């Protein structure tokens, strides 16, 4: 009940490789099906896979053509990975996956990776003439990752992302904007130490003011998040990391995305810190996770048997680095993601993956409804032609369905199923009058004279 009010979400990378609307819609049917509330679905994530009709652009003093933008973004893609099976996904496409989903009673949460994850969008930029989009680390410079002191590039990634906003409002709830790494290519994957290490070893050569600044970033693109009536969200990673709070506060409406419980040298807050500071949790832990063409033990980490394993001894309610705190949790997330994005996309892999989920949380996903419905569209209608006990049982059996609690959980589908076999059996038991009898008797007879 207020297990059933969770969100349930499947998450999909439909930025590093391409995603078609059919089989999008396909993944859409098995949510629906096992119980889920929402599908995550990235679409700039080293590259930037949907495309706005007008992708017009003014920042910081300076004016892209909508025809230049898309150019230069569908290269920047194209430049990380070129998938044969497509580009990116168009505007209409976007619009009608959203209404698809949304008949079936599902939600759409997109996401558009910054500062970090956003190959296309840099190389894009550099097309479009902005001078070292990039950061640069002591001559290393990051191929995922902006520079937060190139003013002209941050206006334009910011531009960017209140462009997919304004187009997200109202057909959406909640817009993910990642926050996820800080170059951790050009940094040896220590990102958000180089961030803060200015502070604690001054004249280094660190980014100057660095976390302090992606903190001003993070909570402008809340502000801008919000100002379309969305809920911002990130992934946990970079929010007080080391569980710094000196540097300043985030935007406490920020969702957090806790995916990882850090390891070591890579010191991620607590979830128990987040939560205090008034964060609302997504529980979206790694042990769920799954990397396309990783299918099977031995394949290397993430692979589904692992994620399987994960699903088995990790239930929806435990979030990664507790310290030992209950921490509540708004919902939970499994993840498929597509590291090497020219592994073939295997649906009966992912939707393996999204009904163990189901089944190994039955309580917290919703029943499917879906096939009592056709129950009930499928009694005949020439319901005169039968004997009156016959026609009471299966009107009592109807109403048995059509009474049954519109909210009951996966672990309650037996109460659904046994109605609907109930149905069947009445609509089975339907006895001809004498008066039908005969007449369908007088038909056999007419239709045999052919
Ligand atoms: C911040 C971060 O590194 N996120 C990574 C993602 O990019 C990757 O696709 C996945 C599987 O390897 O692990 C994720 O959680």
């Amino acid at each position: 009940n207020e297990k059933l009010a969770k969100k349930k979400i499947v998450s999909i990378d439909a930025g590093r490789k391409y995603f078609s609307p059919e089989q999008l819609k396909e993944i859409i049917d098995k949510a629906k099906h096992y119980g889920y509330t929402d599908l995550h679905l990235l679409v700039g994530n080293d590259g930037l896979r949907f495309m706005l009709d007008d992708m017009s652009i003014t920042a910081n003093g300076k004016t892209y053509a909508s025809d230049d933008v898309k150019r230069a973004i569908e290269k920047g893609t194209n430049d990380y990975y070129n998938d044969p099976n497509g580009n990116h996904l168009t505007e209409s496409q976007m619009t009608d996956l959203i209404n698809y989903a949304k008949d079936k009673g599902i939600g759409l949460i997109p996401t558009v990776n910054s500062p970090g994850h956003m190959d296309a969008i840099l190389n894009a930029m550099k097309e479009l003439g902005i001078q070292n989009p990039n950061f640069s680390y002591f001559g290393k410079k990051s191929a995922r990752t902006v520079d937060l002191d190139n003013e002209q590039a941050v206006a334009f990634t910011k531009a960017l992302i209140d462009k997919y906003a304004a187009y997200f409002a109202k057909k959406t709830e909640i817009f993910n904007i990642g926050l996820d790494e800080y170059a951790n290519d050009a940094t040896d994957a220590k990102g958000w130490s180089v961030l803060q290490a200015d502070k604690y070893y001054p004249n280094e050569g660190y980014p100057v003011k660095g976390y302090e600044k992606f903190i001003a970033y993070a909570n402008d693109l809340a502000r801008i998040v919000k100002s379309h009536g969305l809920k911002p969200m990130a992934f946990n990673d970079g929010i007080y990391y080391n569980s710094d709070t000196s540097f300043g506060s985030f935007d406490k409406d920020i969702i957090v995305s806790m995916w990882t419980g850090g390891w070591g040298g890579y010191d991620v807050a607590s979830s128990k810190l987040l939560a205090e500071k008034g964060h609302q949790i997504l529980n979206t832990n790694d042990a769920w996770c799954y990397v396309l063409g990783r299918n099977a033990d031995g394949q290397g980490w993430y692979n589904l048997d692992q994620g399987l394993n994960g699903i088995k001894n990790t239930p929806i309610t435990s979030v990664p680095k507790t310290e030992g705190a209950d921490i509540p949790i708004i919902g939970g997330m499994v993840a498929a993601w597509a590291d090497t994005p020219s592994a073939r996309y295997s649906p009966s892999h992912l939707f393996k993956l999204m009904r163990h989920f189901a089944n190994a949380n039955a309580e917290y996903f919703a029943a499917d409804y879906e096939s009592a419905e056709q129950a009930l569209n499928e009694v005949p209608k020439d319901l005169n032609r039968y004997t009156a006990e016959s026609v009471a049982a299966v009107k009592e059996a109807e109403k048995a369905i059509r009474s049954l609690d519109s909210n009951l959980s996966r672990a309650q589908q037996d109460t659904i199923d046994q109605a609907i076999a109930k149905l069947q059996e009445t609509v089975n038991n339907l006895t001809l009058t004498p008066e039908a009898q005969k007449e369908e008797e007088a038909k056999r007879e007419v239709e045999k004279l052919a």
